[PDB]
């Protein structure tokens, strides 16, 4: 905030960590204080196993078990892609955009942005879920029916390479902005008004690192190179349903999840 540029760098940053609040009910903060045991949060059920499960479902509330678990992260998505949306609005100039380009951003961000974020609800023994009520372990789900046997996989080795970055709220807001108002999807019609937005938004984010993180160095860089590995958990997963649809021919898709895959990648 030194010179009048970099003060309204500041006020951007300000903008969308509030928006960001606004959006999202379960932060990084409360994730973090649920799983460390803080006192601010409530210890959550811990789903490790069959009849943990079935205990879980009795005091969480919230067909194979599989199948239940594979839909209940795709529910998850969908009440995500709503978070999604309505934060994606909150970033200036976005609704200004074409709006062919407003749906091919957030049909290309939003699943990118849900696992950035899903790492914030993760360490490597496991994930929060039922918005922190209950924590499934990863090798719960590593032990389900194949083809579901390992979906979570690569999105735990993510998270924990991610979460050593240490980022909180105030930056992760800034960055899944980035991630949405991304240049290069695939058909849109208008790059250039794009790209203004993503350099301002990197111009933010830039500074919040510098500012939020003084001694970790080239941290901006490291968190843009986390966009490789965003990339890829998609291209697996998407890989993944391919497979999972021709066993699980009785298996239904969320409209709006249907809409984010057609011709995906
Ligand atoms: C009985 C029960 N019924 N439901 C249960 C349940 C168990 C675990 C859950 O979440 C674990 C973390 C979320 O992990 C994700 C999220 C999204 C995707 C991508 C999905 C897509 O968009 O295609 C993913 F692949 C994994 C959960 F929400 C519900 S237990």
């Amino acid at each position: 905030g030194l010179n009048p540029e970099s003060a309204d760098l500041r006020a951007l940053a300000k903008h969308l960590y509030d928006s960001y609040i606004k959006s999202f009910p379960l932060t990084k903060a409360k994730a973090r204080a649920i799983l460390t045991g803080k006192t601010t949060d409530k210890s959550p059920f811990v789903i490790y196993d069959m009849n943990s499960l079935m205990m879980g479902e009795d005091k969480i509330k919230f067909k194979e078990v599989a199948i239940r678990i594979f839909q209940g992260c795709q529910f998850r998505s969908v009440e995500a892609v709503q978070e999604i949306t309505e934060y994606a609005k909150s970033i200036p100039g976005f609704v200004n955009l074409d709006l062919n380009d407003q749906v091919t951003l957030l049909k290309y961000g939003v699943h990118e942005i849900i696992y950035t974020m899903l790492a914030s609800l993760m360490n490597k023994d496991g994930v929060l879920i039922s918005e922190g009520q209950g924590f499934m372990t990863r090798e719960f789900l590593k032990s389900l029916r194949k083809p579901f046997g390992d979906f979570m996989e690569p999105k735990f080795e993510f998270a924990v390479k991610f979460n050593a970055l240490e980022l909180d709220d105030s930056d992760l807001a800034i960055f899944i902005a980035v991630i949405i108002l991304s240049g290069d999807r695939p058909g849109l019609l208008n790059v250039k008004p794009i790209e203004d937005i993503q350099d301002n938004l990197l111009q933010a984010l830039e500074l919040q690192l510098k500012l939020n993180h003084p001694e970790s160095s080239q941290l901006f860089a490291k968190l843009l190179q986390k966009m490789t590995d965003l990339r890829q958990i998609v291209t697996e997963h998407v890989q993944l349903l391919q497979v999972i649809k021709k066993t699980e021919t009785d298996m239904s898709l969320h409209p709006l999840l249907q809409e984010i895959y057609k011709d995906l990648y």
